[PDB]
């Protein structure tokens, strides 16, 4: 009916699944069950039992298999029926759909592919250096649902230079995109507007914000943020990721970790990190207010100061065709820098005009 | 997909739009923004910005243009992009859909037409003599949504003689329809039932109610009501109008103004007018109870005492075909009078039977 | 669009319809009105009036006809317009859809058939011996709606031997199905599990439960239950029935009557019957928890201990084809006994293992 993106998708944080009860996720137009085996590893299958349609997510784990609450059949992490407890044997074709998993960076990922193939080794989610380490906090994480929109409308932001001023209240002084293979990257530097105070990580006019944000596949973005304040620089890592529930609904997730400042107690270091982590969340929530309130546009009208929207969408298209049909122009290295001079000039004028009105 | 009526449609009262923030209206299967320019005149455009789909209704007005809250592009009342503030020029094709407006009788109207043409001069909404005048009150106005029905099911009432007895508790003693060009008219006179007391303008058995109600196009009806009580006659004007939200939902609006009785103080004159205005609203709300609870019928079964339903629907059909395809039988003057003698005889009998039971 | 089962369907208890106002039932993809005539007999018609679509369920009864609340036309139990009170005659084709009724066992049934034929005499609902009698209680009855599922998913339970252990906490020691003509029967005997206490009629490990449950057509099941406790045996009768609201929603109803134990006062006999009646309801509510939480399966994966699912569905299919197309294999007597030995052996082991853990 409706085609979902081939790639890694994060279903949430490991710590929310290791408990070791089963969990339901509505995703990819169906329902999924997540459960830990006896060795604590996570498994993902279609939630609905292939016997008579019982809900495996409402079952319990027994050994290394999930047990259906209707007639107690047992399904393992590869989708195989390991036992029908009241029958001599298992019909030889007792198999359901199993999703390949990846546990990394304190998160759970599943591989989706309509063609039914496994993830190739060169398509993965990178290890975030610093995670699982006293130096860095643990994820502050949040989640919501957006309806009436596509996943792609989030991805469109990769190339959106102008919204940094209007939505994040900052001047994007450097802005560059690089699309290559199965990744899409935004590099940008900003300083905060003097005519606005809102407690985000974009706020400070005295600090330069340096951002490198990359989609590792269609659904998962890691944004490395450095805020140079005084001599010292605050390092954070923001995750922006999504997965489709249906053709018309998706889950959007975002989380932050902050690097602890050294030569200070834990009480104070962990308290200030949390303080900055909230600022990052608030920045992200500025995008959310737009994303919850906007129509899709297949044929956007573009200005000379727009980022490379059509090339971004071309790159993204690779994840919605069969791998044999992916073309060179989708995956070949493409880069584009916007000279932000004109925009910043317009913006600095406007901000000066505001500041003049603020006093007199 | 689904075709909406060509014609003037009232979106509400001017005073609710002159404030001068933007307003959203869900109508004609899309979302609209209404906003005042610097000279206070109202403008209507599609709400969704043609750049990347931001919601203009959630923006602000700047001069004579609405400003998108996503990247601040500026759109004027003719749908032209007047400025991209951070870019040198406006792409030469920067245009969105603009709706032609009419401000009159303290209300805002928009012209809808699938063929995309402007309103011809001979198709308009007449000036209501008496509006904007100390002699007459201002609109008491109300609004609601009806789902699971068509606009046409409201229009069907033009020819419904019998419902005056069952729904408005009155005897329709005179009843006539005239359809002509783009108007459809109901003339009727009534007196109230003695066996029922409910505080509507149809209630009084001693007063004769005279009504002339005309659809000026497919969506907007003005009903001139005169209630002859004693020597003196109370004059009111009721509006019944609608506009479609989707193929399956519409907004129904109704409002009243009353002429102030002279030779009395303002406190008392304005207080009694309001008193009568409520009676009119209550009468209208009797129709609403039916309209919220009734199925559409494409092939109604008709009695010898029904009004000219098929001719009414034929007239109405003109608004759902292209102007080149409108036929003579749709627009040619048609009139039909129901002789209400038989019905009134049946009704007066039944009412007498009730009154006999009331006492003994 | 979507085809509903030909057969008797119970709309509820007679006592809820004899009052003698009209009642609406949403069923078979439309709305229905139920009303008592002057002799107290019940009538069922489409709710929407064939004049202009008024809601007959919101009308009142006048003599032997329901009166539309919009223009007061009168419709009798055979769907004929008996009067247009304000008109000389009734158009000669004034007919709406009438549903054939059956009042029996304190319940109201309607005959549905897409082919528009009347119920044949040999297809009926049997008189429940004991109903309407001091010896037996009156129906304790309950009702709910299930969405996202088909009627058939309830019917699938006829052949579900295994769920008695997992869902009703009992050992099915005897289990047999017989399908024949337009009936489908489940015979089973059980004893309760010692490792579980929940206050249902399946609970007692010391009592043998004997059940004979038969679908008399596609929608209505009567289950004769005998619980042999001590010397004395408790007799109950459970009804499980349904009717479709739409293709995607249905109403599920269940009720119980209990036979009063003799040689005891009424206060105590009626109090204990009610006590047992609740136990029966709780048992049924165990199925409801599964039925509210399960996906349809067109191609169920079956074990060697499954009941004859495909033959059951073949039998059921007769009610969704035209009577001329019903085949011998649908209606020919078919019987199947499951030898429950292996399952009970597995189950008794598992239960012993639990009991061992319970103590130590
Ligand atoms: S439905 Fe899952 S075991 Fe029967
Ligand atoms: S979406 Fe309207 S200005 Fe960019
Ligand atoms: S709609 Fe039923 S009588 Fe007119
Ligand atoms: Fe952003
Ligand atoms: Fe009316
Ligand atoms: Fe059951």
């Amino acid at each position: 009916p409706t085609r979902f993106a081939r790639g890694w998708h994060c279903l949430g944080l490991l710590r929310d699944f290791q408990d070791g009860k089963p969990h339901s996720i509505e995703a990819f137009g169906t329902k999924l069950v997540v459960f830990a085996d006896s060795k604590g590893q996570l498994n993902v299958l279609d939630a609905y039992c292939r016997h008579m349609g019982g809900d495996l997510s409402r079952g319990e784990v027994k050994g290394d298999s999930i047990a259906c609450p209707f007639h107690d059949w047992r399904w393992n992490g590869k989708g195989k029926c390991t036992d029908i407890p009241y029958a001599r044997r298992v019909p030889p074709i007792a198999k359901t759909r199993a999703w390949t998993t990846l546990e990394r960076n304190g998160q759970l990922y599943v591989w989706n592919d309509p063609q039914g193939n496994p993830p190739p080794e060169d398509v993965t989610i990178p290890e975030i250096a610093g995670y699982g380490t006293d130096e860095w906090t643990d994820w502050s994480w949040k989640s919501l649902r957006i309806k009436g929109s596509h996943c792609r409308e989030i991805v469109d932001n990769v190339v959106d230079m102008a919204h940094f001023f209007y939505i994040h209240y900052s001047f994007p002084r450097y802005f560059k995109n690089v699309f290559e293979g199965h990744t899409a990257t935004q590099y940008m530097h900003s300083t905060g507007r003097e005519d606005v105070i809102s407690g985000t990580n974009y706020d400070d006019p005295n600090a330069e914000l340096r951002s490198e944000a990359t989609y590792f596949g269609p659904s998962y973005m890691i944004d490395w943020l450095e805020s140079d304040a005084n001599g010292q620089t605050i390092e954070t890592i923001l995750i922006n990721c999504h997965y489709p529930v249906s053709n018309n609904e998706f889950v959007l997730q975002y989380g932050a970790i902050v690097k602890k400042l050294p030569g200070v107690s834990d009480e104070i270091a962990a308290g200030m990190a949390e303080q900055f982590a909230e600022g990052v969340q608030l920045g992200f929530e500025q995008d959310v207010e737009i994303w919850k309130n906007k129509a899709p546009i297949d044929n956007p009208l573009l200005s000379e100061e727009d980022g490379p929207v059509y090339q971004l969408r071309r790159w993204y298209q690779q994840f919605y065709v069969d791998v044999e049909d992916i073309t060179e122009d989708m995956t070949k290295r493409f880069e584009f820098e916007i000279d932000t001079t004109r925009a910043v000039a317009s913006w600095q004028k406007e901000v000066a005009e505001n500041l003049a009105k603020q006093a007199e």
